[PDB]
């Protein structure tokens, strides 16, 4: 079910990044995201991409709009750059609440389960991390799209047979990464190996001062060792759905600036950079 364009058609801008290279364009009076071929060598990879990148169409994940001479792909183009550029970015870097990072994680855990539950084989990510998270509408929408070490389950590049769950470990290593606005594992560094190793020896993120023990609850299963200990896909949706009653606002769009100065890991916990009184406020007037 894909489109064609004339090559023609696309107003090829510049560079933005890079597998392969992309370029923001213009097409049909529209900003449009275009991803050239390199070489000869990669006509087998855009291959594969394109017999999934058809099948798949969901809300939070980008949009193929359809083109071929030279390889080219035409999505749509976030403005708003990757997640990992608002987070971690060049500053000034903009201000965001819990609602906003409890928003992102549902719609990321909202586009992960309709590619879990792709038939006839159920489609698995394999590298969910901010990187691959662009944000839309002010950055209030996310969209997912195709040193990973810090997001990577221990049983990937453990080499055993992974699943679906894996992609799970990725989204609470994010749900912690949007709280604290730190990136995981920034103070291992090293090579990728020095992290590989200590995630599989079962080393996580610090813990988050006075995180709420629901959302604490939810990120510590996302990240066990054992794979069938965390929840699916459908889980995590369900249960993020249901906490966005305490989470209002996830629509005013990021336009105020920020000037983040992040404190030191003072005793193996971690200060959090979203605010949680609005919440705990919510929850009590319908608990007590
Ligand atoms: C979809 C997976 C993926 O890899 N996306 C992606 C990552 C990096 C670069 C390009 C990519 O592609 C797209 N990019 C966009 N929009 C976009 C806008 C601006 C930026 N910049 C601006 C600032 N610099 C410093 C860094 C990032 C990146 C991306 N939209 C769609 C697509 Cl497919």
């Amino acid at each position: 079910s894909l489109h064609m364009i004339d090559y023609k058609e696309i107003e090829v801008e510049e560079v933005v990044g890079r597998f392969g290279v992309v370029c923001k364009a213009k097409w049909r009076a529209k900003d449009v995201a275009i991803k050239q071929i390199e070489s000869e060598s990669e006509r087998k990879a855009f291959i594969v991409e394109l017999r999934q990148l058809s099948r798949v169409n969901h809300p939070n994940i980008v949009k193929l709009y359809g083109c071929l001479n030279p390889v080219c792909l035409v999505m749509e183009y976030a403005e708003g750059g990757s997640l990992y550029n608002v987070l971690h970015g060049a500053e000034p870097l903009p201000y965001y609440t819990a609602a906003h990072a409890m928003s992102w994680c549902l719609q990321c855990s909202q586009g992960v389960a309709y590619l879990h539950s792709m038939q006839p084989k159920a489609l698995i990510h394999r590298d969910l991390k901010p990187p691959n998270l662009l944000l839309v509408a002010g950055g209030t929408v996310l969209k997912i799209c195709d040193g990973s070490a810090a997001w990577m389950a221990p049983e990937v590049f453990e080499g055993s047979n992974y699943s679906e769950k894996c992609d799970v470990f990725s989204w609470g290593i994010i749900l912690w990464e949007v709280i604290t606005r730190r990136k995981p594992f920034d103070e291992i560094g090293g090579p990728a190996f020095r992290i590989m190793w200590a995630v599989h020896n079962g080393t996580r993120p610090p813990l988050i001062k006075n995180l709420p023990k629901p959302i604490e609850s939810l990120m510590t299963r996302c990240w066990s060792k054992d794979p069938s200990q965390r929840p699916s896909m459908e889980e995590i949706v369900k249960i993020m759905t249901h906490l966005m009653r305490y989470f209002p606002g996830a629509d005013e769009p990021l336009q105020y600036p920020c000037q983040h100065s992040l404190p030191p890991g003072e005793d193996g916990r971690v200060e959090p950079y979203v605010d949680f009184a609005e919440f705990y406020r919510l929850w009590s007037v319908d608990h007590g």
